[PDB]
């Protein structure tokens, strides 16, 4: 149908059809008389999978032959989403499969909807790892993603009575056609035990053993025939395990629970033992795998020249002490040599400045679970502080501040400090974030080793986030500048010469309207809800957090509602406000915010006077597959976190690439997005980081705003009086109390500027032509936000490897 | 190579080879540079599996088209063993695959050794179900095997320091290529809850729900293109399950533990709740599946004409109350009509008279777990006793004896009584056993309904137990009478006309010697142990039990040892005594018997004076795959249970078919085997059932034998003094104490006759020609013991269906 989807050659379609029928018969053991859509989905998945094998096998032996420097990306999360369409796109098989299935009397689009999302992540951090894998394969890097194969990913969210209900994400129920178990490469992981000091070195003995079984998933690059590997570990109990008899076998579940479920707290620190076990589990198995591959290609001096280990936040921070343990205790290298190798091998990426997200493990936990590692950490700390003392003689408080060991109620190990000390590079994920790291949180470390600190602004893959989810937009773009931009997003800048092209302006607007119609239909089909396709689609989708300020959005919605009720017959630009996102199961306030959103909808959506001028919808179960549907349909992207709290953000980049204008604060990557597109083409409002600091020095008093802004006062009084909860008048008391007395994120402080900025958005929207021209200016300058640019920078500035665009043989 | 293994046609071998390489590449994702023997095994398994699919799909739709009466064999055990060779044999692909793999430079025999045994059974009962499935498919019956897919089958046995050690049988570790998950046919199973009595019927509410997910395994008939199904259920927790968050997800294991592990007590009753849950789990899921299939082909009057349910012992006895529950509570049939349907549908097979093997469930357990079923059982009992009272007016003790409810310390439900009341047929598994059932255990029931009682002597499949494990013997037989006997074992009688044929006599002896050499080699290769191939192979393999009397065998071995030490330079027929079998994990005495066997070996195998005239070996980890190796190599089969305790035995039949002579008591099927071959061709000894009863009436006093038999006294004194345990002098005190004061199985009573009988065995062995002629007379008359004969009798006399030999289309 469309160009960018590849060719549908006669011999290709014929081949696909026969292989489809072959899998349906021999693999699924069914025939078209009893086959259901799910059977058809699997037949298609196995057919497409077959086309990956040849490339996967030769890519890997290619690396074995050339022995390039290998990149290991360690992460506890990989938010992959669906794999079928992405694979077809990268292999240029989409139109051929579309034709083949069509000829078989099947709609490929409905078969794709059957696949379960691989939701092995919470949100931004997990999705970043996924985009990174796609870009590393596309850039021809010998990269490996290493993580945990969770039996249960992020929970599925259901809304009952306006409240969030959680249910297990049993994503492996029907099987996973994309993975390949490699039980033959199973490795042992040790826990507990004690340390023995012999004549020659320490020994970790009397340990409990848990096996790590790897499962490999292919990661195809964009049409370059490169297929890398994502290896995820699954926990298995040994067979001598617990060896009355029956109970011993049932207790095997104790050890296998390590890979059972993903913690769903959007990575806010919860010092639970199971979480620590997961972190060591991935680190221990991965490192053995890395060393094995290194020895099978003993001077470890060349180790850093053949290996790069990237720590995705501090979750895999134990890789530092574990690498030291292996080199010193097992390989017998002297400490200083082992440390040199470790530092040159490891690099650390920080993803947030929020204090409650930083990992600070109780010493007593490490002491019991990983005795040897605690000893190694103490030694690292001693030697590190000796260096600090030599550089800043007499500065005793600096020694206390920089220590890896934190004193107080209970001793804790600051994992961020451990990562900085043991890595040759430390980076933030957006310019403003990286600067904040050097000015505040890690100031002392920056002063000691300035050369270690870098910035690597985040990005998103244009394959999944443009070509896959918005073929219509990708097509009209390709018609003008070709298809080269798909792997070189900077070429989108060529579109600036079309900002005055009436034809292009019309097509851009047409694509958006089509996406909105498609989404409006979806809302009614799988969830039943009417929405005016001719209204402005105001969208805020991301995890529910106080720092992301969904509450500020709520205040604006209520303001719009009160103004309409005030002057019913006055004209206002119609809007359908959509808010979606999951709340951590034990985050009370986050759950109350979801309830408030639905409560507002209950009132607004049923007010006769409002009509179809304002609708408020809470998008249930926000996840990667849903993002692929709602983002292309958005007109306005809400990125309104308090300045200085959102390290980068990536959803913001997805909206920019898909034709939505952005209303937001100068926070995270928003700053760079506005710089690229031009401030006049962005809806910027609110306090800047400097303003937030001034307010804190003075002392934030929410009452001041309440007393000076009549419209704000009215909203609070409505919330407090039970206007949005007639049966439970004081239902939102906690929310009001927080806003009025302990709001760490200053919602009221940005209210006035936010509402005014929103008025300007509405003004531009009623002038279709100028709205679309601004959209074109945004799409045209979104090139910097391709994860291909991000990965190329990591490769050249941190890993020491040159990216390649050269395609491999088939 | 050999005839009975099929043809190796050019186009077949060529096709097999390419499909093998196809699976190695696309399915296993490997290439011959990194592939290991295990990869090769899987490539071959998938290749052979492909040839089953076509037949499997058409067999099933054939039944859907013809709508024949369906046979449902319910069992908690299916001891299948390996599937690769069996599949090739039944599809006539053995030689072709042998050639194809040969041409690829691979030895098929070593690839077959890689497959794990599907050990979903304890021993005889589980293996019988497996032989039955093979025969039902071979006889063209629309039969379905229904059971549980245990994650862990019977434990693997390791011998350490002469003691049994158990380890988890993680048979699914590397995957199971033979099964096909059918998650789409998942069904709910209810537990706990309470009963509500409404205006129209009772309702079972507030239950806990566990899902039953089926996995289908194909069961090919012998070269008739029929492929039936064995459906095994796996337990899965629902997704709303337990819905802090993390713990709720981890607690899912509580519900899934139902299908986690097979109880390894060789079916001796252990009233544990988990076991009861397993029994209801299989019954509830299976019945819903049966009714669904029945409704998709509502007068249930025809239900018995389209459905037959065979209960393999009382393990699935809840099928009776469950069928009543569904018909009465859900379908709304009146009780009497529902009962008529139930009785005509169900049939019960009893497998033992031993009291500690009978299921008697505590009422309080049923009361809590299955409230509605307990009420239905009480009603069944009331109505049944009303019938007894009418038939035997005034006989109050009969009412107490026949009640389904047993009174005493704790109320219990006798499941055997429930099965008799609710089945139209009840059978024993050997003539003597069935008679014993009518004369003792079930005498009262026989008097009330004589027409219900039948006999169905057990049998074994000649495919696995002759063609597969002993190709050499199958070949020399086929050379003389053709291959028709493989599916009509009675034709072996034609071999009687060859008992005087010098050529045949030589070949039979040659095949046995070859098998012994092959096994003798195996013993040294995987377990390292020397054995004289020219000695008599005396074998007793079966589960370790006091009733099977491995202890009697031990006394004979020690007697032989003492006689040699007595007259060192006297000639004696050389023997290598082999004993193997697993002991239930909590069966102390059984574990002490294993220790005694190894202890005797430690002394005998290292006595210079004995030399190679006597060897005692304990065969570790006895299982189906090992039986296939040792049985063809045996000369003497030990079947020495106390008369009246072994219901039938099936191992005895395997030895007879493979060229071993039998020494045994007139117990179980031994009686019929001797009748078929002729008493002069069997080594019969010991008390008959009548003799055992006379002894009990008089009172068994072991001391009497000890005082009158000098050789027996010497053995006991050696055991007691620490002769076989120098470091632990009183190690075998429990054994001696038992033999001397509380031996329920009268080991001493059969000692003298046993030793004398063994002398006659040795006498015949030193006359090779006459030994082989007697062997021929045994093989020639083993036809009655084919499970094809057994199944044909069940079909005609119980299920009401006619077996067929007609082959289906390809
Ligand atoms: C500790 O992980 P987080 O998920 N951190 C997130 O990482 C994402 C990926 O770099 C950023 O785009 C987000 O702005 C940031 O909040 O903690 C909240
Ligand atoms: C309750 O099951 P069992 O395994 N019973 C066994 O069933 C087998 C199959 O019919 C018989 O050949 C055995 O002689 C008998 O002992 O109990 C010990
Ligand atoms: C891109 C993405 C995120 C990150 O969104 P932000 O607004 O940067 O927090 C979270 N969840 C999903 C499913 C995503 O696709
Ligand atoms: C045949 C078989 C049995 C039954 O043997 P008996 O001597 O009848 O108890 C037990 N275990 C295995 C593995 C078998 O093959």
């Amino acid at each position: 149908q469309i160009s960018v989807r590849g060719l549908a050659g006669v011999e290709n379609v014929t081949e696909l059809k026969k292989n489809f029928n072959r899998h349906l018969h021999f693999t699924l053991v069914k025939d078209r008389n009893v086959a259901t859509p799910r059977d058809y989905y699997f037949a298609l998945a196995h057919t497409v999978r077959d086309h990956l094998v040849g490339r996967w096998i030769r890519t890997q032996q290619h690396y074995y032959e050339k022995d390039p420097k290998r990149i290991y990306y360690l992460s506890l999360e990989f938010y992959m989403g669906r794999t079928l369409q992405n694979t077809m796109v990268n292999l240029a098989l989409e139109n051929a499969c579309d034709e083949a299935t069509y000829q078989l009397g099947l709609d490929m689009e409905e078969l794709e909807e059957i696949e379960e999302d691989a939701g092995l992540g919470n949100g931004g951090l997990g999705r970043l790892a996924a985009c990174f894998l796609d870009s590393m394969a596309t850039l021809g890097l010998a990269a490996y993603g290493y993580g945990i194969r969770y039996e249960f990913g992020i929970f599925n969210q259901k809304i009952c009575g306006g409240w969030q209900m959680e249910e297990a994400d049993d994503w492996l129920r029907y099987g996973n056609p994309w993975e390949k178990a490699r039980p033959e490469f199973t490795l042992p992981v040790h826990f507990y035990g004690r340390v023995e000091h012999t004549s020659q070195g320490a020994k970790w003995v009397d340990t409990q053993v848990v096996l790590a079984m790897p499962y490999d998933t292919p990661v195809p690059g964009y049409r370059n025939n490169v297929v890398n590997t994502m290896r995820l570990w699954s926990a298995k109990a040994p067979n001598d395990f617990n060896l009355g008899y029956i109970q011993a076998v049932l207790d095997r579940n104790l050890a296998e629970n390590i890979s059972r479920v993903l913690y769903p707290n959007d990575n806010f620190f919860e010092g639970k033992e199971l979480r620590l076990k997961q972190e060591y589990f991935v680190v221990a198995a991965t490192l053995q795998d890395i060393i094995r591959r290194f020895k099978s290609s003993t001077n470890f001096d060349a180790f850093p020249d053949k290996v790069a280990i990237q720590l995705n936040d501090t979750h895999p921070s134990l890789a530092i002490p574990e690498l030291m343990r292996v080199l010193v205790d097992l390989e017998r290298l002297d400490w200083d040599k082992a440390w040199e190798v470790t530092v040159k091998t490891c690099a650390y990426t920080n993803h947030t400045v929020l204090p409650e997200a930083l990992e600070r493990w109780p010493v007593h936990l490490l002491e019991t679970l990983l005795p040897r590692h605690l000893q190694i950490i103490y030694e690292i700390n001693q030697r590190f502080l000796n260096r600090v003392a030599a550089a800043f003689p007499g500065d005793v408080d600096r020694l206390r501040r920089m220590s890896l060991v934190e004193e107080g109620a209970v001793k804790r190990i600051n994992m961020a400090h451990l990562c900085i000390a043991g890595s040759h590079a430390v980076n933030g994920v957006a310019r403003i974030h990286s600067e904040i790291l050097k000015k505040t949180i890690f100031k002392d470390f920056y002063e000691l080793e300035p050369h270690k600190f870098q910035n690597k602004t985040n990005g998103i893959t244009p394959r999944r986030w443009l070509v896959l989810c918005n073929p219509g937009l990708a097509e009209i773009i390709a018609e003008r500048i070709g298809e080269e931009y798909i792997s070189d997003l900077d070429q989108l800048r060529k579109l600036l010469s079309y900002v005055d092209d009436e034809a292009f302006i019309r097509d851009v607007a047409k694509v958006k309207q089509e996406n909105k119609l498609k989404f409006a239909a979806y809302l009614e089909r799988e969830y039943k809800v009417h929405i005016n396709p001719n209204s402005l689609f105001d969208v805020q989708v991301k995890r529910i957090h106080e720092y992301k300020r969904q509450l500020l959005n709520c205040l604006h919605v209520i303001t719009l509602y009160n103004r309409i009720k005030k002057e019913p017959n006055k004209f206002v630009v119609p809007r359908t406000v959509m808010i979606g996102g999951k709340a951590a199961p034990g985050y009370h306030m986050a759950k109350m915010i979801i309830k408030l959103i639905t409560a507002i909808g209950d009132v607004v959506n049923h007010d006769p006077v409002v009509g179809d001028r304002l609708r408020v919808i809470f998008l249930e179960n926000y996840r990667v597959s849903l993002a692929e549907k709602v983002i292309p349909a958005a007109d306005l992207s809400e990125q309104i976190s308090t300045a200085g709290t959102e390290a980068s953000g990536t959803g913001n980049m997805k909206f920019m690439l898909n034709g939505a204008l952005t209303i937001g604060t100068m926070d995270g990557a928003n700053v760079e997005m506005a710089e690229e597109a031009g401030e006049e083409n962005f809806f910027i409002f609110g306090m800047r980081v400097e303003d937030v600091d001034r307010l804190d020095q003075r002392g934030y008093n929410a009452q001041e705003y309440y007393d000076r802004i009549p419209e704000l006062r009215q909203i609070i009084e409505q919330l407090s009086s039970g206007f949005f909860s007639p049966k439970q008048p004081d239902l939102f008391k906690d929310i009001v109390n927080m806003l009025m007395h302990h709001d760490r994120f200053k919602v009221f402080a940005d209210y006035e500027e936010y509402v005014k900025c929103q008025e300007r958005v509405s003004a531009l929207y009623k002038n279709p032509r100028e709205w679309t021209r601004m959209v074109i200016r945004n799409i045209a300058t979104s090139g910097k936000f391709s994860s291909d640019r991000t990965i190329a920078q990591y490769a050249r500035e941190i890993w020491g490897v040159e990216p390649s665009r050269q395609r491999l043989p088939a």
